[PDB]
Order: C-alpha cells, then sequence, then structure tokens
C-alpha cells in the first residue's frame, strides 16, 4: 500500500554512537490497528551525521488507507538502558502527527522528513542546529537521484521534494486537533542561510539542468539566492553551440510540467533589482519557457515586453538606472554566441540597454547581424520604442545627444544598405515602414532647429531604403508632410534677405 520512509534526527542529547543503540517508531491503531502493540517499526543505519549526532533510517509499508487523513505517531529507543520515551518541549497524554498527501504521491511512496529525537538525557538551540541538519540532508539526500540523468530521476526527485516541502511549510503540531507550526513561530533565516551557502557550495565544482533544479529548490522554500544571484545566472548560461544542442538539454527538464517561467522571471526581476547583469545569459531559458509566439509583422503593434520577449520583467527601470553600461555590453560581447542559439535575445539585449550605447550594440553585432538580417529590422522596431525617449532628447538641443541620434540612423542606413539582398522577404512587411514613418515623425515634429537637418534627411532615408526593399503611398504622404512641416517651422521667414545682399539661412 503505503510506504513511509522514516527519518529522525539524534543530537548531543546524548554524544553516542551510530548504532550504540536503536531508535524506533509506535503508532496508535491508525499508522495501522497496532496501537501500541510492539514498536511498529524499527530503525536501521544507513548514514552518520558526526558533529555531535547519528541517524538511522527505517522503512515500513502499510496498506493505503492512509491517504488523506492524520495518524498519530510516537518515537521510542532502545539504549541497552531501559525502553524510554521521546518528549518535545511543549508549553501545556499527547501525540505526534504524521500526514501522506494523496496528490503528491504518484510514485505512492511517502517520506517523512523533519522529525526529531527528543528525550531526556534551549529548544529553539535544538530546533535551529536540526533544521538545518535535515534540511542540509534532504537537499543532499535529494540531489542524490540527479545521479541518474533522464525525465524519470527529474520527476521523481521533484516529488519527493514536493513531499518533503508538503511537510515543512505544514509539520502540524496536535492541540486537539493539528494544524500549522506553533511549535517554533516557523523561524528559518538562521536555517535558510545555512541551506543557500550548502546549496551553493555542494552545486558548484550539465550545468543548465542544475541551475534548474536549484532555482526550484530555491524558490520552493522561499529561498533567495541572497546577494550573490548572480552564480545561479552561470549555471543557466548556456555554452552550447547553435539551437539544437541547448533545446535538446532544455527539452528534458522544461518538458516537466513547472513554473520554470514563474521562477525564471523572478530570477531576472531580482538580478535587475539588484543591479546585476549576469542574469543576461539565463534570457535563453525563460525564452524557452515563455512559448512565444511569432513575431507578428505588424510587430510595432506589439507592446515592447511582448516584442522583446520579457514578458513579467520591468525592463524599463533596470535600462535607465543600471549606470555602468560598459559591463553590460563586455558581457554581452562575451556571450555573442548566445544571441546564436536564440532569436529573441537580441531584441530583449537591445532593450535593455539604454539609447546611447545602442550603436555600439549595433557595431559590436553586426557580424551576427550579416548572418541573421531579419535582426535589423528588430533594431528599427526598438528605436519605435525608444522613440519618446529621443523626443525628450530632441527637445533638448544637446550636441552630443542629436549626434547620437544622427550615429543611430546612420548605422541603420548602414545595415539597411548593406544586408538590402539578405532581408527575408518572410520577416518585411509595410508595418516597417509605419515604424520608420512614425519614426520620421518624431525627428521631425522634436527637431526644431535647421542645422539639424541631417536627421530628417536620414529617416526619410531610411523610409526610401524600406520602399526600395519593397499603406505605401501612405507612408510616403506622411513623410513628405512631416518634412514639410519641419521646414515650415524651421523656415519662419521668408527665403532671402531681399535686399539681395544675404541669404536670411545659410543652410536653407
Amino acid at each position: 500500500g503505503v510506504t513511509v520512509f522514516f527519518h529522525a534526527i539524534i543530537s548531543l542529547h546524548f554524544p553516542f554512537n551510530p548504532d550504540l543503540h536503536k531508535v524506533f517508531i509506535r503508532g496508535g491503531e491508525e499508522f495501522g490497528e497496532s496501537k501500541w502493540d510492539s514498536n511498529i517499526c524499527e530503525l536501521h543505519y544507513t548514514r552518520d551525521l558526526g558533529h555531535d549526532r547519528v541517524l538511522v533510517e527505517g522503512i515500513v509499508c502499510i496498506s493505503k488507507k492512509h491517504l488523506d487523513k492524520y495518524i498519530p505517531y510516537k518515537y521510542v529507543i532502545y539504549n541497552g538502558e531501559s525502553f524510554e520515551y521521546e518528549f518535545i518541549y511543549k508549553h501545556q497524554y499527547v501525540n505526534r502527527c504524521l500526514f501522506i498527501k494523496s496528490s503528491l504521491l504518484g510514485s505512492g511512496d511517502w517520506h517523512q522528513y523533519y522529525d526529531i529525537v527528543y528525550m531526556k538525557p534551549g529548544p529553539r538551540k535544538d530546533l535551529v542546529k536540526g533544521k538545518q541538519i535535515a534540511a542540509a540532508l534532504m537537499l543532499d539526500s535529494t540531489f542524490s537521484i540527479l545521479q541518474t540523468w533522464d525525465t524519470i530521476n527529474l520527476n521523481s526527485f521533484f516529488t519527493q521534494f514536493e513531499q518533503f516541502c508538503f511537510v515543512l511549510q505544514q509539520p502540524m503540531i496536535y492541540e486537539g486537533q493539528a494544524q500549522l507550526w506553533t511549535d517554533l513561530q516557523y523561524r528559518e533565516k538562521e536555517v535558510k542561510r545555512y541551506l543557500w551557502q550548502h546549496l551553493k557550495k555542494h552545486v558548484v565544482p550539465s550545468k543548465l539542468k542544475t541551475g534548474l533544479i536549484v532555482l526550484f529548490v530555491v524558490e520552493k522554500i522561499e529561498l533567495l539566492l541572497e546577494g550573490s544571484l548572480d552564480w545561479l545566472c552561470h549555471l543557466l548560461t548556456s555554452d552550447a553551440s547553435s539551437p539544437d544542442e541547448f533545446h535538446r538539454d532544455l527539452s528534458h527538464i522544461l518538458g516537466i510540467p513547472q513554473s520554470w517561467r514563474l521562477y525564471l522571471v523572478n530570477l531576472c526581476q531580482r538580478c535587475m533589482d539588484t543591479r546585476t547583469y549576469t542574469w543576461l545569459g539565463a534570457l535563453p531559458v525563460l525564452h524557452c519557457c515563455m512559448e512565444l509566439a511569432p513575431r507578428h509583422k505588424d510587430a510595432w503593434r506589439q507592446p515592447e515586453d511582448t516584442w522583446a520577449a520579457l514578458e513579467g520583467l520591468s525592463f524599463s527601470p533596470f535600462r535607465e538606472q543600471m549606470l555602468d553600461t560598459s559591463s553590460l555590453l563586455q558581457f554581452m560581447r562575451e556571450k555573442q554566441h548566445l544571441l546564436s542559439i536564440d532569436e529573441p535575445l537580441f531584441r530583449s539585449w537591445f532593450s535593455l540597454l539604454p539609447l546611447s550605447h545602442l550603436v555600439m550594440y549595433m557595431e559590436n553585432f553586426i557580424e551576427h547581424l550579416g548572418r541573421f538580417p531579419a535582426h535589423i529590422l528588430d533594431c528599427l522596431s526598438g528605436i519605435y520604442y525608444r522613440l519618446p525617449g529621443l523626443e525628450q532628447v530632441l527637445n533638448t538641443q544637446d550636441v552630443q545627444d542629436v549626434q547620437n541620434v544622427q550615429n543611430i540612423l546612420e548605422m541603420l542606413l548602414r545595415l539597411l544598405d548593406t544586408y538590402r539582398d539578405k532581408i527575408p522577404e518572410e520577416a518585411l512587411s509595410p508595418s516597417y515602414l509605419t515604424v520608420c514613418l512614425k519614426l520620421h515623425e518624431a525627428i521631425c515634429s522634436s527637431t526644431k532647429l535647421l542645422k539639424f537637418y541631417e536627421l530628417p534627411a536620414l529617416s526619410a532615408e531610411i523610409v526610401c531604403r524600406m520602399i526600395r526593399l519593397l499603406s505605401v503611398q501612405t507612408v510616403f504622404q506622411g513623410t513628405l508632410a512631416a518634412t514639410k512641416r519641419w521646414l515650415r517651422e524651421v523656415f519662419t521667414k521668408n527665403m532671402l534677405t531681399s535686399s539681395g545682399a544675404s541669404f536670411t539661412y545659410v543652410k536653407e
């Protein structure tokens, strides 16, 4: 029927030997109609705690009846001096309550972790030590399954970890009837710090699979990768060559029904909120979990988060507040291979950068754009999403930022011209003409000076190249309209100083 594993923590209660003597479970007529008839089960040695401690393990299988109800259970020990009864320092006959959830039992096997052996030879010391010990021992035990690498091991691991966590989140205590912890007023940080360090130590020397298992453990125990989130980002950053290998590795683990997307969005959101840049390498796994929709041809209607493949991430704060972008581009250059194994990543990285560095981004990854010319169009789309900032930038006639916008447009022209013949006909769409129209509009509306004429002209030339690549007359008409508007605003007065000695504007 139902199989129950017992695991009982022994501590300085007595500085004893692995099996100086022996540990037992006794149970009422619920665990089985053997209520106090004998020690229903004895626990045998399989591993030693050392450092003030020992551990025995036992197994008993009793019929399935126990699903969906509470069991009374108690510990008794063999010591050569007596049979002894354990006791819990509870301020108040009493029971212990064990439980077996029907839903977590896929293997039909329940593991009863987190059981303590308290006997008469303060309590916080026992529970902090014991809880660190049990949680660490559960971590290594469950990781022992990953020694075996395929879907059956992965599912068993996640199930057994969920069984332990079911007992850890509600290791019920009884008073009339049993419910969530009161004997502890659950306190974890002292244990959780040790467990974060222990998980880190054990995982650090397939990495991606390790990182994903670590992230699952982290999110289930409500753990945070405390002030060192970057390390997990390293584990999730693939060294693959091209999509087939990366997707092959990921498929086994991610194919398991789990909330990988929520966990990875949380990871990236925290790595942004704490202002680190290694998370950029984990993005491909988030994209593999997201199950994105194709790059619909009318993309500019798409929101940036859905275009950037960052649904659920507040990227704009990270983009704006993060100052050391030079490290961001150095990291992107270091992990340029990731752009080959993930089409959307170019949009995410582009989206995550501030406006100024975008040109250095497009230059730094121009070879990728030559290998993947369709991405050139996403650059236009990205500038569209930047367009509000560029307006705020153009409205202030700062020579540096106007020159930056000019360099952005010159780069876009350089790309569209050099890669005119490589751009696939599939990704091409009239919608991109609209993007360039809007771009032109925003520049012309915002650009108020005559010397800045180069900026409108380049945007207009961009529209030309888009046309030449292919609402078309409409886009042309809007471009011409905006150009005439700009000329009107700039050329506020008549052409010449009609004295014939000068031109009203030298640049007209």
